[PDB]
């Protein structure tokens, strides 16, 4: 039986990630460990993921800006991944974009090491190329601010439109991203959290044979109370609003997405959590609750977005970008209207709105705070307008062409297919 070793960064977002791509591999056969460095409970998950399938292993490595605790452990951790790859070799590593220091270990013993993007190709592409541009320029990203930055195969980027970690290169973090673009180069081969069909000129832009090959294999997609909720309300008649994992907004800028939500008339379900410092009451405008009981229902925290979004009720998303809730609206055909927040979401906008064409922006986003007026606009907008027609039309495209990557014979079970018999006969 072949093996692989799978090795997320810290943090349970890479660690479900890692998983999904865990389960796959066991799925066609191959004998799965997934390496775990400590930064939601990983106990509890790893005791959920084993008596779900139980054939994927798990080893838990002895302990030694947000990112920039997590680079630390990584570097630290190489003696002990060392030692846990000399005890059995396997036949091939697959690496998180933040564990280059690994590539160490992997030369040393000569094991083929694949990269997991868990973003999209047009951003592979931006991120591999960013060390030659940092080359050629002395000026930070944000001294650049508006200032296009030209990537292969992807619109022109606004250079504060990359990510925050990245906008002062005056910071160690910054140097980390340096060195882990750097390493992208000396990979095997690149697997990636997209499908071909939904970016093709980034997909062609990285097959230059200059560049380790890439197979694209997604989409890799992961209560009650709003469930039931949906149920009572007509078909694509709901606009579902949600802002990922720690998305945080302040109270002022509730009160502007409330006023815009109510004057939009619309059926809404939107989860809202405590602003950076939930109380609904004492957040969201006064008497808003009692109003729009009925038209709209506000949860707190936290949804099971994955089931919101394929519930026939809902008829539009208002998403942050994050890739994973870009993916499962995707799946699903639900048209968006972006507003990016944090980590790489600006750039994820740009993509989906001027290369893939399947969201809108929201207006303000890059300025201190979207108003009333703007959210009203474009709820409107996604549900009443011939251009909200329009894009729904692009979006039920892309559901189709996502759902055909994943059947028998599509572009993504076959690349998947593909890397699969490569790591066999490594
Ligand atoms: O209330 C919420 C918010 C998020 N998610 C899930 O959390 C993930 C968010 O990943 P994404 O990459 O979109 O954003 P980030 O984790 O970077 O904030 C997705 O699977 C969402 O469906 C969820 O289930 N409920
Ligand atoms: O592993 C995937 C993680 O990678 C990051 O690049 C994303 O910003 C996160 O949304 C995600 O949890």
């Amino acid at each position: 039986p072949t093996t692989v070793v799978l090795y997320p960064s810290p943090g349970m977002g890479h660690l479900v990630s890692m998983f999904e791509l865990a389960k796959l591999l066991d799925r066609h056969g191959l004998s799965v460990t997934v390496i775990i460095v400590e930064p939601g409970s990983t106990a509890a998950f790893i005791a959920r993921s084993s008596a779900s399938n139980p054939s994927v292993s798990f080893r838990v490595l002895p302990r030694p800006h947000h990112e920039a605790h997590a680079f630390d452990l990584l570097r630290l951790s190489n003696p002990e991944l060392r030692r846990f790859l000399l005890e059995s070799p396997p036949s091939a590593l697959v690496l998180d974009y933040f564990c280059g220091n690994a590539l160490d270990v992997s030369a040393e013993l000569r094991i083929p090491a694949y990269y997991f993007f868990t973003s999209g190709a047009g951003v592979l592409s931006a991120f591999l190329h960013f060390p030659d541009l940092h080359s050629r320029t002395a000026a930070s990203f944000r001294e650049m601010g508006s200032s296009p930055l030209h990537f292969p195969g992807i619109p022109p980027l606004p250079a504060d439109h990359m990510p925050v970690p990245m906008l002062d290169r005056d910071d160690p973090v910054y140097e980390s991203f340096l060195y882990f673009s750097k390493r992208l180069k000396e990979a095997e081969g690149y697997i990636i959290n997209t499908f071909e069909d939904l970016e093709p000129r980034a997909v062609a832009a990285i097959s230059d044979a200059a560049l380790p090959p890439n197979y694209c294999i997604g989409p890799l997609i992961q209560g009650s109370e709003c469930l039931a909720w949906l149920d009572a309300q007509p078909k694509r008649s709901v606009v579902f609003l949600c802002f990922g994992s720690i998305g945080l907004f302040s109270s002022e800028q509730l009160k502007e997405m409330a006023v815009g939500l109510e004057r939009s008339g619309q059926r809404f379900l939107w989860v809202v959590r405590s602003p950076p410092s939930p109380d609904l009451e004492r957040i969201l405008p006064e008497g808003f609750l009692e109003r729009t009981e009925g038209r709209g229902l506000v949860v707190k925290s936290w949804a099971p977005q994955a089931a919101v979004l394929e519930h026939g009720s809902v008829g539009g998303f208002v998403t942050h970008c994050g890739w994973n809730s870009t993916l499962e609206a995707i799946a699903s055909g639900v048209p968006m209207v972006a507003w990016p927040m944090y980590a790489e979401q600006w750039m994820n906008k740009v993509f989906l709105v001027e290369e893939m064409k399947l969201a809108v922006p929201m207006e303000g986003y890059d300025k201190d705070m979207v108003t009333a007026e703007e959210v009203e606009r474009k709820v409107r907008w996604l549900m009443e307008s011939e251009g909200g027609v329009e894009l729904r039309a692009r979006t039920e495209r892309a559901k189709e062409r996502a759902a055909a990557s994943l059947a028998e014979g599509g572009k993504s079970k076959v690349a998947l297919l593909e890397v699969v018999e490569r790591m066999k006969r490594g």
